[PDB]
């Protein structure tokens, strides 16, 4: 999912289409825009589809004032429905919306709570509405008019204490301004930015990417640290805080591997970079472990490993063909809500240039293998252009273990690695070859951007979830609601 | 406006539907449904347009549940904006949908209060908003959980204590039931009724009119008395309490005289019988004060008159002929948001059956004149159509003051009857007579039914307003606010 | 169905759609307009719903030109997908539109005829299609340009030739003009009008019904003679002529019992007097059949019985007296698609003022008698309102065939009185007594205004269908097709 | 815009639709989709919006036959409005509907002809629709039912005679079958295919090019001829025959340059390897005329140029960067229709990975420059990115002028590259470098593929339209008709 906060001097709902629009690549299934007007008044607009259906000039116009969020959705909780597309809204105290990128790993726990002990009123299967109703509750413990930024620090280090997972927030509080915070083990991306507008008039916008700000001609001042809150008022004035008890920088690395744009800089790492070092890695470890290999041509599947596939055919020496046509509107597959919807898509989406594959033992290359929904077709498609052999290289390594910090993978039983050996993968997806490259390597490839990360937050990869809290029970219940039949049958 | 409330044991959509029918000659601008379904969540379907148009198939298999609230709106505050389309609401304390059918005279001096006081966010421009806002920051003021019947009725009587005008209101807080008050005049119309399904369960209704109960099959109670707080739980239990400091009943005398239907008892009135008593009224005035007047038959003007009209040729001796031939599908043009539809819509609305009116002295007969839009255009018809003499009959007095109690005269300049003498206003229409109904015979017509009433809510006829708190300046606002060209302009 | 033709030399979209809402009561299912705009193109708007629904200002907009043909649909063949609302459109020769309010008894054998033999494509279920493509094949018999009046009628003369059943069209050809026509028998309504606007252009108009003219302003001219066509011209010059080989004057008759306005003359008979006739030859009846009986009030169904109660009630020197209110936001149930939809209909769109009925021995009077849906409930509701006895006076005779000329009655076995006798119908609708207006008196009702009619259409009444062609095969294909379920089944 | 037609055993709307996909790259501007049931009706769904934005189940579900053909559409003459998206029909002769992909360049000459003489009606200014007519006024010349196949080719050649311009068109006659031909010069692409189905049903398809019939399994016949009419009977029979006086093949060049998808074979040349060829020859032409200079790497501008820089890449011996990330949201800004609206698209479409430019001396390789949207802004991004020296290659000629055959470029001042030089371009977009592909090179790197072909359509390029019937006054008309400013104004 992607936010977008811009607490600006100016309309900024273009600005805010425009970097959903970036962003899209994070949410495909809906978004929205809600803006504070000099009536201090929402205007909201959000609906299911893309950025580009669901705002409409009509839409567009409505959507006035200065400052405002907005979102772009990857159902990881909830439902499909229009009902869970964000921003969120909640009367008071104050008024106050927000958006989510993340995933509360405490959600039902927080819905007792919030109904019984804080009395809000969650109407959505939502986690990020219970966020924002746990930020509410929060706040409404400091009645005297107004709410000093020490009290909204204080209510967002209440809410740390709460919450469990991973989010990466952006808020307007009505009469206030906007705030935003980074749950205190940084897995969600969300760096602040700025544009000076005249000599005193300072314009400043959070996102889940750099690449919005870049888009959007803002400054790039950081990543809001780790647990850290930051708080923009309608005045101006920025104010700052660490709201977390023990903050640690652990990244999410799928964001690396996958999620994020290349041109966006995570935590001081070039998406770019890391995904050319994870080229480098994998070529590496190609060279070294299929060494006798035959390779005519390195073919990458559009879009994501491309660079990683670049880079590893200039390691291996061997040529760098685009030999699969992506068709330009088709979207991503993989963050598609149904596998049977991601299983065609992937089948409409590429298309081999039937020349580059005949009478050639071609090496795939992709980003990662996750439900095997991509190279399974890919490679029949490989073969039936008259590929001789066909080779996969992962610039990940094998995902055998469900996402709970905002990437839907609730089900372990989905991902084509679990409790499968490589050989037994390659077989199924019927590759000559399939290589996965290492953990420690993949970690090297993203530290080496910023040695200062020690840690990165890779569960499904490992199984180690950083907030501790993630066990057994909770990965049944989630797996029990969120697999593929489940969610489909709720699809009615 | 119209509300209805149903607390039951059957799905109520349906049922809300069919009495948001019947009830829809009180709004023809809007209409709401919000249920509550077995998760204890808001099921809302709310629009500009007839209840018809509003809902459909696809609307009402959603809105779930056993207990609901619904509205058709005739805006009165605010705008014609479907955001100000009713119920309204708010998720804390724990979740409050509201419905009101009235006015509330200090809204202003509210929505100030409301943010830097209470803490909460108004976003229209809707005093049924406002007044939904305080009695959620009233029932904010308990935190026990759960509420007991005692505290919501201490936050209605502490919203009653902060807020002034006309209101009949329900709404429903999840997790413990419905709650119906009536503003400490009873101007605003409210009924409470029932459906015995067992030896314990009995469904629960409350409707701006008890025509809402009979085609509902339900038991008629009481009118809600003035002030009072009506709350059935979800576990079925009705409490009753009067919430209002001295409470009194001072029923809108509109409601008798043209608003409501016709088959409904207000205040233990019935409006059939309020009518046919003011026919006879009129119909004993024509005979006293025309009585040297030849009148070859009396035509109502379709359709609220035809009654008095009916009883009124009953007096007289005369005939009774339906004259005008009222058009199916155009409504009430009264209550028709802009003065340049409701014109248009009066030729369309009706017809002259030339041969009743032809070399005759016809006698029209009208509930009452107001703006004077289809009296001007009947004249014109009864002329064109060959009549010798056309004079006219208002079962009302005469109109000169603005309602602020949820009827939409905001500007007493637009009363044709403003700042003119019966005859003046005979020569505007055009009529060769032009006759009123006297306010003391108004009232005796409708007391004739329940003389407990003392006195009625008739701002409109007398300019007394008994809330005391309207004045010049006030309906100066009004005025300026709310004009035709005021709303024209802003529409656009 | 309603018809509207207006060749006029200004803006005929507001006046066609004016006109549209008189005619509304003749078809609630779709309404369309079609118009000529400047650059002799078709503005074209059509769907399912009320006039008031399927045109917005942004259709009217688009619906230039001077004009124009417009039409109310009640579905008698075909189905009810708003592909089969009219007017029709064939783009050759020159561009024709049409409008018809009829029904095609032929309309499968000219289907083969226009594939195989004429070689156009009809691609709905509607009959009406059908006619515009036997005209378009007629007029295709002129190829040099341009057509002449002559070879208009001639094709129409020719259509008459081919087509069987009843018609009132209207059509324009574009770069010709309007052209109108009735089938030979006068069956369906149709007149001609017009408005000088200035000393040399006058704008002319036709229309199924009078009240159309009147309330656009339009002079009455004369009902188009059975077999005549007219034909203005895109200069406006009227032509006309006889174009049926034995044109004669066989009105319908249930035009006059229920489905025109009263405001209405069709064929020189006030819709209005012919109904206040039905009252007068009813009444009588009543007076020497029920002689004996105790009447305590005379109460009409509401809409279209009440002045035939009004006049029942002067003849038996009783009084008339509203007994049940309408709902004024629901339509006909009788020229509703669905039965099901028509029974619940009568439910929620009649509503006693119990008062009437109490300790009261009714008598209850409607213009007919058809499915018996009406009269069912009604009964039944004016019991549980404390009716001592109910007797129900219908002002038109039994109706037991299947009317095959535009009222959709395909399925004999549908109709109340249908193999039953006086006696069993009462029995059926539960009626203390039941008593049917005669035939040949009904005939008197109405001749009285044009002793010039020899002989009405009322087959629905005494199974002789005008055309001659209706027998028994075909009228068991129709039921076949027609009968309430096999619809039902079409709906999907 | 891209036609697709498939005559088969199965329903083919799904197929139809995920052709419509993969040639979507055609037309993003409307999509039309009409079947032909087994009742041998036409069912149609067209309207404004992409593929997936315009077909949703419910259209599916409503498309049922095994016979359609299907259309996206990139405007080129009318207007924008959805009553100018294709397919077209009429009704006679016989029921016929098309799908046409080109430009007429003698519609003037028609519209006259159609009405006066043919007696047709043509409702919009799409040339198309008059396509449809002449066809359908030629075929109606034949009335000894059925069509024999040789009438549909004569109304064919009939219409060939008649016609002039660009044009690949794909129709439906009801009750015989569907027919396609192809312009006299070859001009739009239109290939045929099949897929057996068992020992005699074989399903034929035809589309714009090859890559529908790839992803839809079906197996390549062959080009259409140009001027051939290819005719499939609805019982199966392929027919084909020479329909133009003296054809020839003059594919249009651009097709090849930008327009097509790689992975399809147009005139037996594939579009990828006549990409990768022009990359030869830019990167020849590179080497020799700019010899002298220093590049640190080859940046594409995606997506179309990136197999074109590939090979250029590898041409120089230099690296191949995707140093721009294209928005995967965002479609051809070059097909869009208004210059507008493309140069906000161009900002969105694109962004710059800083690593790749800063201190480097780039090269920016494009597939063409024609209004210089994308190289403007694009040099901006690389300068902006800490770019040395930024330098732009075209795999395309200088584009001088107008396009008339159905790409939209009417007005020729639009086009960059008029009235300047090389270098005049260099400084307006504000390259360092800038050098074309020059127009020789261009056809012989897209005739090694196919020597047969000898001459191409490259009007845009050299002026030179083989229809000879485009000359001054008629690019003067179109500049002023379609002018951005004039398209701009029109579709308010
Ligand atoms: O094994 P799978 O479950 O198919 O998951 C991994 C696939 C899907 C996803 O690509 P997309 O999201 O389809 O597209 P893109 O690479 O263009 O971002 C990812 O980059 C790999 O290709
Ligand atoms: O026996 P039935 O099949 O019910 O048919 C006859 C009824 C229905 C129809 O009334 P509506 O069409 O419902 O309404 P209105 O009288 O207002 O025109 C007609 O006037 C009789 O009342
Ligand atoms: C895409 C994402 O971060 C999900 C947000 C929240 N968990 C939800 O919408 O379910
Ligand atoms: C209402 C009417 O005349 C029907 C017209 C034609 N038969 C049809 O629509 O079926
Ligand atoms: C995209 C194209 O071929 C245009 C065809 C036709 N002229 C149109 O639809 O505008
Ligand atoms: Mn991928
Ligand atoms: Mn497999
Ligand atoms: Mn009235
Ligand atoms: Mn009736
Ligand atoms: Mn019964
Ligand atoms: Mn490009």
């Amino acid at each position: 999912c992607g936010i977008v906060g811009i607490a600006g001097v100016m309309p900024v709902n273009q600005s805010i289409y425009d970097a959903l629009t970036v962003l899209q690549h994070r949410g495909q299934d809906a978004a929205g825009i809600i803006t504070i007007d000099a009536n201090n008044c929402f205007r909201l607009r959000k609906a299911n589809g893309l950025v580009s259906d669901v705002f409409e000039a009509r839409h567009m116009q409505r959507l006035q004032g200065n400052m405002g969020i907005g979102h772009v959705r990857y159902p990881t909780a909830g439902s499909s429905s229009a009902s869970e597309a964000q921003p969120f809204y909640v009367n008071s105290p104050y008024g106050i919306t927000l958006a989510h990128n993340g995933n509360l790993t405490n959600a039902h726990e927080l819905r007792k709570k919030l109904f019984e002990e804080k009395r809000r009123h969650i109407n959505t299967t939502s986690d990020s509405e219970i966020l924002l109703n746990i930020f509410a509750s929060e706040l409404d413990n400091f009645r005297h008019y107004p709410l000093e930024a020490d009290n909204i620090f204080a209510a967002i280090a209440a809410t740390n204490r709460l919450i469990r997972g991973a989010y990466a927030c952006v808020a307007m509080i009505i009469g206030h301004g906007m705030v935003a915070f980074r749950d205190p083990n940084g897995i969600r991306p969300l760096v602040l930015g700025k544009r000076d507008i005249d000599e005193n008039r300072t314009e400043y916008m959070v996102a889940s990417e750099s690449v919005a700000l870049d888009t959007l001609g803002f400054d790039f001042l950081r990543d809001v640290a780790p647990g850290e809150a930051i708080y923009i008022t309608e005045e101006g004035q920025l104010f700052t805080r660490q709201c977390a008890d023990n903050p640690v920088s652990n990244p999410c690395l799928f964001e690396y591997v996958y999620f994020a744009r290349p041109d966006s800089f995570i935590d001081k790492i070039s998406v770019y970079s890391a995904r050319v070092n994870m080229g480098t890695k994998l070529g590496e470890k190609i060279a070294r472990e299929w060494e006798d290999l035959d390779i005519d041509v390195v073919i990458p599947i559009p879009e994501t490993s491309c660079d990683i596939a670049l880079e590893i055919a200039r390691i291996l020496g061997k040529p760098y063909r685009q030999g699969f046509v992506k068709n330009r509107y088709v979207g991503r597959t993989f963050i598609m809500p149904g596998q049977q919807l991601r299983r065609k898509s992937v089948r409409r989406k590429l298309n081999a240039n039937r020349a580059e594959f005949r009478d050639k033992n071609v090496l795939l290359v992709d980003d990662s293998i996750v439900r095997g929904t991509t190279s399974e077709q890919i490679i029949e498609m490989a073969r039936e252009a008259g590929a001789k052999k066909v080779y996969l290289a992962s610039a990940a390594p094998e995902i055998r273990f469900p996402n709970v910090y905002g990437i839907d993978m609730p089900s372990a039983t989905e991902l084509i690695a679990h409790g499968r050996e490589v050989d037994e993968i390659r077989q199924i997806i019927g590759a000559d070859g399939l290589i996965f490259q290492d953990l420690n390597d993949l970690i090297d490839a993203v530290r080496a951007e910023n040695p200062d990360i020690q840690q990165f937050e890779c569960s499904v990869f490992n199984g180690v979830y950083v907030t501790k809290d993630v066990d057994q029970g909770y990965l049944d219940f989630l797996d029990t609601l969120r697999n593929d039949d489940a969610k489909a049958v709720q699809r009615q």
